[PDB]
This record gives structure tokens, C-alpha cells and sequence, in this order.
């Protein structure tokens, strides 16, 4: 059943990846004998991955290597970091109760339909011109060097924004319990007026941005008022 | 679309109950305003619960009350605890990336279809006769004071079962990966060859159960093998 697709997948391999895929096999039969949850597939110039994986899993680690697409996911999956595949242009559909979800530094030109139970997402660094829309429990967003132009309406529970070096012209509504704000060096020009509703804790980070002289001036407004750190160019 | 029905049901307070869905409905308002991810009812001895819930929550606490149902669950809920609900005897549809699921010492006679990322599920002490499919990534399970007779096939991940005080006749194979299994005080004659592919290090608990001869044989070539400790006393 398993012992197949992972032949297969050995035989299949290139010189040079022959150690590696030997290492992921090894580790995965390790895995349904004592049941570790884990599965981490280290950086060994990975071309492929086998077609099915341990079924008990809840943990995929995907560090450097060349993939240019993902298989099926394990159906109760919690966690899932993929870094440094840049032929990797899409991601397979994710599982329901994915909860966190590290794509940093691919070459991703679009996102899957996002599980109802995310809570981290975090993106950085890769093609996206665009976002789906947001689960309901997404407590962490980070979008950052994309070129992104705007944002999906965010969900309320949201604790922490980070979209700088992006090509924003605008943002949307803001969370209530924001807790930090990072959109330095976008195309940001007016402010939504929504966020007034930071607490005097909250930090925010707007540098690296053309800002009309009224924004600014308002933004001075709130500094004295509220106690709250925003962060922004000025002349002088 | 959310202050209407919300705002009713703090003041549809059956007399008595009045004060305790007053702290409730505070935690509806309040919880929205502040992003808190948590939410706990507390032990107000609740008749009922609001129709929505808020909509951004990952924790919902439900302990000691006097409920007979549950509303439509949170989108994202990803933990759900209930407990002392002496009368509440079944859950509303679960949802997809439920992560904790405690619902025990309560009435419940049936569970829903079990989402794909469960990974903790207990449900001691309640009504129950069986257990729909256990979801892939489970790994522990507390099925306790009830009334099973059976055990639906164990996924490969499960590593700690508490089965005790219920009708056990059999057993379902194990996963390798097991650890600790306390199946004590059921109706087991025989159990699973399975046992002998156990790690070393499980420990296995049987007392009350009416083994067979053969089994006791069984038992002593499996302890033989491994030196696994598996608890059976003549007592």
C-alpha cells in the first residue's frame, strides 16, 4: 500500500537525491511505526514528493528544495511550512482543520480556498496580486513582499497585520483588537478613518509611504490624544 | 443582524435565571469589542443558550449549566469544552478544524461526524453506545462510563486510550505507536494479537475483565516477548 508509491518515488530519483529520499522514506516508516506526528523532509534539491504520505500526521516541514507542486495532504493536517521552492507556483487544497500555514519565499502566484480554522497565515515574500477571502478565526496575517494592490475585508479576531513592501493604494477595515500594524513602504496615501479603533497599546508602522498632508496632520492628532505609537515619514 | 437576536435572549431570561445570562450576554458584547478569542459561559445554570455565537472565537467553555441543546457552532471554533450538563444528550454538527473536543459528564447518547484535525477527544462519563469513525489524527481518546460495546478501527497516531467501566466485548487492532491503554472493568474474554506489536515502553491495563485460560496463556507470551507492562492481577 504505502511501501509502492514510496518505491517508486526512491527509484524515480535522480542521482544526488538518492540519499535524500532514502532519509524522507526512513523517516516516514518511522513515523507509522511509533506514530510521531511530525514529518520533516530537510533540504536535500527534493524534485518531487511521494504521491501519499503517513496518514496520521499534523505537521509537514517543507525546507529548501526544487518542488514545483505539493501532493495530497495528509486529511488531518495542523501545520504546514513550505520555504524555498521556487518553482513552486500553487499549493494542493488544504485540509479543513489546517491551523497554520507557512508558505514564506516560493514563487506562489495565487492561494487555495482557505481552511475555516486557520490561525497563522503567513505568505511573505512571493507573487501573489491577490488574497482570498478570510476565515473567521485568522488571528495572524502576513502578506509582506508581494505585490499586492488591496486587501480582503479582515476577520474581527485578528491580532497582527504584516503587508510592507507590498503596492498597496488602500487598506480595508480594521479588527477591532489590532494589536499591530505593519504596512511600511506601499502606495498608502489616506488612512482608513476605521483606525481610530487601536488601543493606546497597539503599534503601528506606516514609514515608507506618500501621505496626504491631511492624513499626516490627523495622524499627529492622534499621537497627542491617545498615547498610541504610529510610526510615519515627516519632513523636517 | 447580530444586537437583535443576541439582545432578546438576555431579556427572554426565564425568572431566576435572569442574572446569569445578563454575565453571558455581557461576554457577547464585550468579547466582540476586545478580538478575544476565548469565551466562557461559566456556571450560571443556563437553560439555554443564545441562536448566534460570536463570530471570531477559537475557545468556547461551557461548564456546569442545565442546557437540553446547543446552537450552530462558530465557523472556526477550534476548541469546545461542556461539562455538567446533566441533560444534554447531543452536539450540533462540528466544526471543520475542531482541534479539542471535551464533552463529557454530561447525557450524551450520540456524537456527530468527527472533523479530519481532532486530535484530543473526550467524552467519559456520558450515554454512549457507539463512536462514528475516529479522524486520522487523533491521539488521544477518553470514552469512559459509558456503554460501548465495541471500538471503531483506531487511527495510526492514537497513542493514550482510557476505555474503562464500560461493555468492551472486543477490542479493535492497535496502532503501533500506542502507550498507555486502560481498558479495565469490561466484558472481554479475549483480546487482539496486536498487543504483541506494542512498543516496550506501553503500559497496558485490564483488571475486571473475565479473561480466558487461553488468553491468560496469550498474555504471558506477550509480556514474555517485550517485557511490556501489562497489568492483569488475580484479584
Amino acid at each position: 500500500e504505502y511501501d509502492a508509491v514510496w518505491s517508486k518515488w526512491e527509484r524515480d530519483a535522480p542521482a544526488g537525491e538518492s540519499p535524500g529520499r532514502a532519509a524522507v522514506v526512513q523517516e516516514m516508516r518511522d513515523c507509522l511505526n511509533n506514530g510521531n506526528p511530525v514529518l520533516n523532509v530537510g533540504a536535500s534539491g527534493l524534485t518531487t514528493l511521494p504521491d501519499r504520505l503517513p496518514p496520521h500526521i499534523t505537521t509537514l516541514v517543507i525546507p529548501d528544495n526544487n518542488l514545483t507542486s505539493l501532493p495530497e495532504l495528509p486529511e488531518g493536517l495542523r501545520e504546514l511550512e513550505v520555504s524555498g521552492n521556487l518553482q513552486l507556483t500553487s499549493l494542493p487544497s488544504l485540509p479543513q482543520g489546517l491551523q497554520k500555514l507557512w508558505a514564506y519565499n516560493n514563487w506562489l502566484a495565487s492561494l487555495p480556498t482557505l481552511p475555516p480554522g486557520l490561525g497563522d497565515l503567513a505568505v511573505s515574500n512571493n507573487q501573489l496580486t491577490s488574497l482570498p477571502e478570510m476565515p473567521p478565526a485568522l488571528r495572524e496575517l502576513r502578506v509582506s513582499g508581494n505585490n499586492l494592490t488591496s486587501l480582503p475585508a479582515l476577520p474581527s479576531g485578528l491580532q497582527k497585520l504584516w503587508a510592507y513592501n507590498n503596492r498597496l493604494t488602500s487598506l480595508p477595515e480594521m479588527s477591532p483588537g489590532l494589536q499591530e500594524l505593519d504596512v511600511s513602504h506601499n502606495q498608502l496615501t489616506r488612512l482608513p478613518q476605521s483606525l481610530t479603533g487601536l488601543s493606546s497599546a497597539a503599534r503601528v508602522y506606516l514609514d515608507g509611504n506618500p501621505l496626504s498632508v491631511r492624513t499626516l496632520q490627523a495622524l499627529r492628532d492622534i499621537i497627542g490624544h491617545s498615547g498610541i505609537r504610529i510610526h510615519f515619514d515627516m519632513a523636517g
